[PDB]
């Protein structure tokens, strides 16, 4: 019931991963724990996001006891995961359900850092519109703009610059976003930063 | 809905303990917090009907406002306190309802429990951080209200919680004075202990 398999997956994890809406509801009605962590610290909500299981995702976010800010064993939250995976809708649904927009994983990266690293531009816009700290530094003193520049995420770097993200905040080695873009040969980003 | 009393389908599911209906409406994105003519949401109606199945469905639904106010400021917790329904007041508290919210007369759920001598609710409320000394608009503490209404069991609870017996109403009456006035002999002697 709250019994797990070899991967630490409960029945509720499996419903998430397999898109079993009804099984998910019966489990939750029977007081099944919504926040049990599997071997990687994923709760069923992490699993619903990874599986892009829209039905179970909606059931889990509607359930008041679900921890929308639950952390995997590397501090990854459902919001960071949705940002990284670029699944449709879930990112904005979590935000509208009051997930913490500025929570960070264990390396100090927020959902916006990750939207920038993977060039998930729609996620960055939604995050920025809902109070994401555009100039947040992670443990390595990297801002989302720094990561965009490093990864060649032109479209997301442009959204951040249009939101007046601070282009002079350097990383732990004193590198500007312009510097890391130049080192990594992202000439288009260098040009964008020079405008 | 809404209908003639201002009841949506979800109010009616609450009033008649229809759990299947309530679940179906919520999963179809019905607004959990529509007020009827008296300012009741489906959650107030479930408390009033003592509808345990629908009550549980509603409180497990994230978007339900557990602290919703009727037109006199009555919250679900206050209503559960007044009515002395089983289970519901504790479940609201455990779901993080505001223990210290007040109706428009400034009465908290603890004020009400004292007034109706709902001693179990007083114990639960005090255990979860209720202000034992909170004064309402008329400057009445829950101890004062227990004293006035002859609520021995609840006045004992609040005294055991070191409620301040010296706090007076707007006419500067002690709980001891009002018990004396209303000839609640058990309370006066309770208070002289």
């Amino acid at each position: 019931h709250n019994q797990t398999d070899r991967t630490g997956a409960t029945a509720l994890h499996l419903a998430a991963a397999y898109s079993r809406s009804d099984a998910a509801k019966r489990l939750l009605e029977a007081s099944a724990d919504a926040n049990i962590q599997d071997n990687m610290g994923r709760t069923p909500l992490h699993a619903a996001v990874s599986a892009d299981a829209q039905g179970v995702f909606q059931i889990l976010i509607r359930n008041r006891a679900t921890d929308l800010d639950a952390r995997m064993h590397d501090g990854t939250t459902p919001l960071i995961l949705a940002a990284r995976l670029a699944v449709e809708g879930m990112l904005e649904d979590l935000i509208n359900s009051h997930a913490d927009v500025n929570a960070v994983d264990d390396l100090g990266k927020s959902a916006l850092h990750w939207a920038a690293a993977v060039n998930n531009v729609d996620a960055a816009v939604v995050l920025l519109k809902n109070g994401a700290n555009k100039d947040m530094q992670n443990n390595r003193e990297e801002t989302p703009l720094f990561l965009a520049a490093r990864e060649g995420s032109y479209e997301t770097a442009k959204v951040l610059l249009d939101h007046f993200a601070n282009r002079d905040i350097t990383d732990h080695m004193d590198r500007l976003p312009r510097d890391i873009a130049q080192e990594r040969m992202h000439h288009d980003i260098v040009r964008l930063l020079d405008l």
